[PDB]
């Protein structure tokens, strides 16, 4: 059977190692290029990854993310789903939303989900408190498989109220229950779940607890070890249940 | 002093009657072209306005809304704000978001606000329950005036939890408190508030209760009369307070 694994590898190199039409569900949150959007100007609370400075020319960052999304479109099975978590950023005192580059991809946007994180450290009073991230639910372009009946009532809507995972030592993770919602509704046991920016391995832990197959890529061997330790101490608990 | 009024007039004709740089705050929700997006195919729960069928060729609808937004950019004062309420629609089983046309306007998007309506009559289980509308906060292009300190804690964030106004006889209105948040934070007493799709006059009632000047346009004399009756029975109550 397929060997589930977290591979230390560049995300595009990993995606290009997968055949067409081979992944049922992708759940992922890329680096957000906050430092790079600022042209390298430091800021308080700056996200610094183990082996990545998050400081790419913004136009090049957008082209890179488009290549990622286009590879995801290739590797998705017909009827599969890709959940891409991003957030509105700020550029020159104006909104800088992900939609400005997402719309050019081969993937077809099925629905935008709102992740309500409840609170944010950013209390700048020049705008409303920005505690929302977006989860773009894409499907392949050539309705997706979706079983909303599997969810509790409080996750059947387009706003998901999930607090950030403050106990996770990774600098910018998402909670396990977020990945669980995506996986449970769009896959069957044994189906392949992929996270090409696996980080602390949240998507893979969720897939494992739900008895789905899993594959993750990240460039940090420290984060791979973080996943392995987390998997070992996971009692296969599903946080939804 | 300026004569506050609800005028029965086409929205573009009304906007083009205003000089440049003359309006501090716009709050508006246009017809959403749900029937027109469907190419005129009827649907249950169809919105039918008094004098408007909501059935425009979708490309022409988008060009029209762009003309509206471009006129708003012209008539806004520097530092003013326009709050444009729209919603993701569905086309051919895929997402059809307003951003696909909003991005071409002369207005500069400052922030997207999420209006959480709590529930929706649309219980189609092929997607998550779509009870969110968006409020696009734009400013003029050549930070906007904004006093978040005037709001209660529960409206300082990017999600506003406001139930729909089910007692309003207009077929598709928004609640008074929505307009109050926008007006209170971006204007001073006496400043001009405009709604070019005034409907039941919600924006104008809110402006009047806050002692702002107001101007509204709509094509229905029935809705103008609806506003006049509503204003007369309004005890100048501010729902926020
Ligand atoms: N070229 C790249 N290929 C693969 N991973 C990368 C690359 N550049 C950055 N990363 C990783 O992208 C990840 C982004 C994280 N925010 C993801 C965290 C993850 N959602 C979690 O729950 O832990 C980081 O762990 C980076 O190490
Ligand atoms: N060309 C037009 N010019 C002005 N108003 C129009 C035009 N076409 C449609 N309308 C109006 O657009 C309005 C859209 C409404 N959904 C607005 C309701 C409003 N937000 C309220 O709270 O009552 C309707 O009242 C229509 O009569």
């Amino acid at each position: 059977s397929f060997t589930n694994k977290y591979v230390v590898l560049d995300s595009l190199e990993g995606l290009r190692s997968l055949p067409d039409n081979s992944v049922q569900c992708v759940v992922t949150s890329p680096p957000y290029n906050k430092l790079g959007l600022r042209e390298g100007r430091p800021y308080l609370g700056q996200i610094i990854y183990d082996t990545y400075d998050d400081n790419m020319n913004e136009d090049d960052y957008q082209k890179w993310q488009l290549q990622i999304l286009n590879e995801i479109n290739r590797i998705l099975k017909p009827g599969g789903s890709a959940f891409y978590n991003h957030k509105d950023r700020r550029f020159c005192k104006r909104d800088h939303p992900p939609e400005k580059f997402l719309s050019d991809s081969d993937l077809e946007l099925y629905q935008t989900i709102i992740w309500d994180r409840g609170s944010t450290v950013n209390q700048n009073a020049r705008y409303f408190r920005p505690y929302v991230e977006k989860i773009f639910w894409f499907t392949k372009s050539i309705t997706p498989k979706f079983h909303r009946d599997r969810l509790p009532e409080y996750f059947k809507g387009v706003i998901w109220r999930i607090p950030p995972d403050k106990r996770n030592k990774h600098p910018a993770p998402f909670p396990a229950i977020l990945a669980e919602i995506c996986i449970l509704t769009t896959t069957e046991e044994g189906d392949l779940v992929l996270d090409p920016f696996a980080g602390s391995g949240t998507t893979l832990v969720a897939a494992a607890s739900l008895k789905r197959s899993y594959l993750g890529f990240d460039i940090s061997s420290k984060y791979q070890k973080m996943f392995h330790q987390r998997l070992a101490t996971s009692k296969s608990k599903v946080h939804l249940w």
